[PDB]
């Protein structure tokens, strides 16, 4: 074939506008709305807890071949990154955290790419800095439909410049999208909490001017016509209405032709408790979380035995994916390709599959082996012999790796 | 190096189970060793696509487009593009090419549901503050200060119920009694959400909408959620192995008549405590030889396959498939 | 390629300004709140029991490898801190937990190093004294975004001095930061429990 | 809570791996360009009786050998590293990086 014929279209249609329909979360004004849901204990809570377990994920950048170029070039992009915690590079791994959960929180976030030299002629990754998404107001796009530069305009910290129409090129920076729809369009993950969270707020708000209603009781006092505004038995009332809600205990003495009275409402306040945790589950479900984590169990039953996998353990599985297909997709060519050229198969970045699993059982089994080496005279090689023997799952389960990573990691 | 297209099949699937039908298109650049590499897939989105044409006997024959690149650069319309360079991927389909969605039975109780909200809505507000009235006699009309002063005073009742009300010998300040307590419009809400969960199918454990009834005992065979994650995936395999493998493998190889298949392991979450008992009787029955490892890969592939499969271990055929 | 032509901008719009949209919690009058919150017997129950099980994380310095160069830096730079409990060096460690702990409630705290000279010809790590960022007024800033010194005014205890406007440089101190979003700025993390004690 | 109280001490340690430990490594040795780092010891409540079960099947192991401690300590440390921290036993690294 000659090419790619077919734009990348739009997801606009006459009232949806680019994957939007409400005009209040249309353009930037729901970034205001999102950076506000923030505020919230739920929100919260699940995006701590989320990106936490983001943060532990025990990630290790995993070769293309077993071929010494590959392994050299993985631990490169390993040495470049930082895995392990700390470098001299001032940890830019994070910094892809930092611009992946404002990815996650507003649909679309980015960073730069600093490659100074190093003294060995390699092109070493200097600094990542992120870039707010408040900043960016539009992002170019090439003929095609794809995208092309990242238009931005913000203030400098320390109010120094005002920063105006400042264009960058994609191949310098890095883009974070959340559920994107392969058209470059990232929606945020906060889009289907915001109705229940503005519920939740007005309903806090009713709670508000209801209790002051049914706690206390509003007033009510009739006095014959003959008292006007700004008298003396005008402020007399005044005094006997502002007694009954500060003072209650100065009592009330009346004229007998006065009534006071409190407003009958006639009926009981109703319980609006379990219109609140069903907007909080409803905030808690749209994010994606069981009700244990954050703690949102409330009388109802505990789950029995789960699934395959669970909802938060799925959704935890599904954001690392994304991430790593991120950066595979996005950092690793540009550090590759302008230190190798003739490089056709990139390391990928992969977590480790977790699995809690019992001790008890990987401890009978290394009694049982150990069983099986002490008819042996030397113990330890005729053990690692043993021990590289076994397939991989339970190799896994006894915690030793293998020696791939530490050649890609120690070297 | 191919810049991720598998993904790009997902998101078309998905797009296809919320919408209905939705397809992409199969860029094939020449390759430097002479084979047609898949250069890219770029999505199709449904709200770009107008209409689809049809063969004289039925069958789908081309795509009509018409949407707007991004950026405000063109205004495409009526674009026709052939099937043999596209996939299309359907939900549901009755074998006619016509993909339903699968949002469509969670319709109504969603729309029951949004009213249900505007209801309570509008019921809190009379439950919770009280509608005040307020009569006053016939000699008080609009506009005047007592007609402002009754305004002053229904305001303060919504606004600050704190500075109480003084009223004249005539006017009689109340509430109007509904009579009645606010009904509990909660087991309708969980009606409805229930009514959308078991719409798109899946149990009320995952998604967390498990209120007060009781746990699964033992289940059956296979769960419901597990049966539809199964009976998708094997829709979107179908699919895959139906449209994009015959494009890929005739143009390199035109003598082809049985392509290779894509298919996932079918999971089985069974105790690692029975493998480790199985493997610690493996290496009890190794254990009288010399040569350990050789001969317990021996025994290891002397295994059925099922139980070959639950110890973890892979054949020879798929890392020769991957890592060559 | 040349360097960051891309400066640190700030995270500011119309109403939400440097990471928070109330005025109530705009600028120093948060921190009020967020030292008025300590009197909270929920908040200050899960505050002893993060930082208590924080300082029984059983820490270690790890090396770079297995050079007795690295190891011999590392047990150096293990005796500078004193993952064991006490030293001759008066405890800096524990100083860091203090500043750490501010940096959590209020979102930013900082601390000095004094760096003596040590009998062996080495730098030794002498003292760390804490900067409460009641005491903090601004942070200076690079023309890059980063930041550049840190401007402080504050009280020497016993009502001896009023300092004023004493600018510090970054590389002589340590900045803390709870949920840095990469751009030096702190959020604190009593922000949402803040409406709930309100009510 | 766990995974608050492990994201806390990774903020708190890589505040202090990229502040602290570059202004002391640095003006004591200028030719350093890997520092050393500062990690918390991952923690797992497991059973004791577990380990108790593996360390006399271990001494079942060494008991028909002559000299026990010097070829126990040999199985103790071709263990692997879950295992070998279960037991509660630490490297010589940590030993040598603190005692002297």
């Amino acid at each position: 074939l000659e090419g790619a014929s077919v734009p990348v279209m739009s997801t606009s249609y006459d009232v949806v506008v680019d994957r939007e329909f409400d005009e209040l979360l249309q353009g930037k004004d729901g970034l205001l709305v999102y950076h506000k849901m923030l505020s919230d204990g739920t929100v919260k809570n699940a995006l701590n807890y989320i990106f936490g377990r983001i943060r532990s994920a025990k990630w290790y950048v995993e070769p293309a071949s077993t071929d010494p170029e590959d392994i050299a070039i993985a631990a490169f992009i390993h040495a470049q990154l930082g895995i392990d915690d700390a470098s001299v590079g001032k940890y830019p791994f994070g910094r892809l955290f930092a611009i992946y959960e404002n990815a996650y929180i507003y649909g679309m976030a980015a960073g730069e790419i600093v490659l100074t030299l190093g003294a060995d002629g390699k092109l070493i990754l200097d600094k990542i800095v992120p870039i707010h998404p408040f900043n960016i107001d539009e992002v170019l796009y090439d003929e095609e439909g794809g995208p092309k530069a990242l238009k931005l305009s913000g203030e400098v910290k320390g109010g120094s410049q005002f920063v105006n129409g400042l264009e960058i090129p994609i191949w310098k920076t890095v883009v974070f999208l959340h559920n994107d729809d392969g058209s470059f369009t990232g929606q945020s993950a906060l889009r289907a909490a915001v109705p229940h969270w503005l519920a939740k707020r007005a309903l806090i708000l009713l709670i508000n001017h209801g209790l002051e209603r049914f706690m206390i009781g509003v007033p009510t006092l009739t006095i014959p016509k003959s008292v006007r505004q700004g008298t003396k038995q005008w402020e007399a009332a005044k005094e006997i209405v502002k007694n009954f809600v500060q003072k209650p205990r100065h009592g009330i003495i009346l004229p007998d032709d006065w009534k006071f009275d409190t407003v009958d409402l006639k009926s009981a306040m109703p319980d609006a408790i379990p219109y609140l945790t069903y907007h909080d589950a409803g905030i808690a479900r749209a994010l994606g979380i069981d009700f244990n984590t954050v703690q949102l169990n409330m009388g109802v039953q505990a789950v029995n035995i789960g699934e395959f996998v669970s909802l938060t353990q799925q959704t935890i599985i599904s954001l690392q994916r994304e991430f790593a297909s991120a950066v595979n997709l996005y950092l690793i060519p540009k550090l590759v390709l302008p230190n190798w050229p003739g490089a056709t198969r990139f390391p990928r970045l992969t977590f480790e599959m977790e699995e809690r699993n019992d001790f008890s059982a990987a401890a009978n089994l290394m009694g049982m082996l150990i069983n099986a080496v002490k008819d042996s005279e030397d113990i330890p090689t005729e053990l690692k012999a043993l021990i590289d023997a076994l397939p991989s799952k339970m190799r896994r389960a006894l915690g030793v790796v293998d020696e791939v990573r530490e050649a890609v990691r120690q070297p």
